[PDB]
């Protein structure tokens, strides 16, 4: 049992996905606001609001993020030609989502140092189907649940490590959970 929901709401692109619809509730609210509540330490989900296509934009977000276990809060998006999946992790719970990726330096932006990582996913699900694509990570050391993200500064930093970003696909502020519980209300702009 899986459920994936995308579209435009309040003037913003939204995307929600889970393999357990009964333990996660995603709620579209006005403008770029969305809420997600998950319980029972069962299921995997990713949801949030943003843009399609993304861009080198300044993403402003604010709200409340209350994970209890494996969960992360991140700007999350894709590019095409080349195929790239990227994460700007602003906060996370008991697991660093970067684990397993290769260290690739630091970048200081938006009031904190971010640790950069790169990784390759081999014959894995992607926005274009099963592909081999590159991953870029920026993990904030000073975890926060509100502020501004200069995406261009990470796009520039990543381009000095490996292949440069291609044409943008979707770009959202995502709340994620993996067999955990929590609640979150965020508003992007």
């Amino acid at each position: 049992r899986t459920q994936s929901s995308t579209g435009t709401h309040g003037g913003y692109y939204y995307s929600f996905w889970t393999d357990n619809p009964n333990t996660v509730t995603y709620t579209n609210q006005n403008a770029g606001q969305f809420s997600v509540s998950w319980s029972g330490n069962q299921g995997n989900f990713v949801g949030g609001k943003g843009w399609n296509p993304g861009a080198a934009r300044t993403i402003k977000y604010s709200g409340t993020y209350n994970p209890n276990g494996n969960s992360y809060l991140a700007v999350y998006g894709w590019t095409r030609n080349p195929l790239i999946e990227y994460y700007i992790v602003e906060n996370f719970g008991t697991y660093n989502p970067s684990s397993g990726a290769t260290a690739a330096g630091e970048v200081t932006v938006d009031g904190s140092v971010y640790d950069i990582y790169t990784s390759t996913r081999t014959n894995a699900p992607s926005i274009e189907g099963t592909r081999t694509f590159q991953q870029y990570w920026s993990v904030r050391r000073n975890k926060r649940s509100s502020g501004s993200v200069n995406t261009g500064a990470h796009f520039n930093a990543w381009s000095n490590v490996g292949l440069a970003l291609g044409s943008h696909d979707y770009q959202i502020l995502a709340v994620e959970g993996y067999y955990s519980s929590g609640s979150a209300t965020m508003t992007v702009s």
